[PDB]
């Protein structure tokens, strides 16, 4: 059935009360996206600047205010286990990050997050979504093509991938 020791798995917008759990979960979304690339030293540092309380708060508020960010969390019985964050400029979107904790890495949850993210974007009118994926990240790359994105270019170390609606 699920193996995630929880009677419900759900997706909703992050609220300002999710802040501290989100910081922990964002900090790992990063050590995994780059565990095979940056040094221990550099990783421990870069998280400070990007996942500060103020920047994550800025992003949750902006998502909550229906402005330039969409920030959904995936929760197992009240526990945050993943998220997806997108920037919305005009009618385009950029998928900035998508993450599930290893213990809950079932492609149906990641797909649920991405799926609810598109339902919200249809209604807002976003017609196009881009994303960046490091070349070694084969799990992401695979997940992405299976859900509709194609390679548009390379940015040195990353595939720029795209999907129109």
């Amino acid at each position: 059935y699920f193996q995630s020791n929880a009677m419900s798995i759900e997706i909703r917008k992050l609220s300002i009360e999710d802040l501290e759990t989100l910081i922990e979960v964002a900090r790992e979304s990063w050590k995994w996206t780059y565990a095979g690339i940056y040094s221990e030293e550099y990783i421990e540092s870069w998280i400070r600047e990007k996942y500060s309380k103020e920047k994550l708060l800025n992003e949750i508020v902006r998502s909550q205010s229906n402005l330039d960010i969409l920030f959904l969390g995936a929760f197992a019985d009240s526990t945050l286990i993943g998220f997806i964050e997108l920037k919305i400029i005009a009618n385009k979107a950029e998928l900035l990050r998508l993450y599930l904790k290893p213990e809950y890495t079932h492609k149906k949850i990641g797909k649920t997050l991405l799926l609810e993210a598109e339902k919200i974007m249809k209604k807002k009118g976003i017609l196009e979504c881009r994303l960046y994926v490091h070349r070694q990240n084969s799990v992401g790359f695979s997940f992405y093509y299976k859900n509709g994105f194609k390679v548009e270019d390379t940015d040195g170390s990353d595939f720029i991938m795209e999907k129109k609606y």
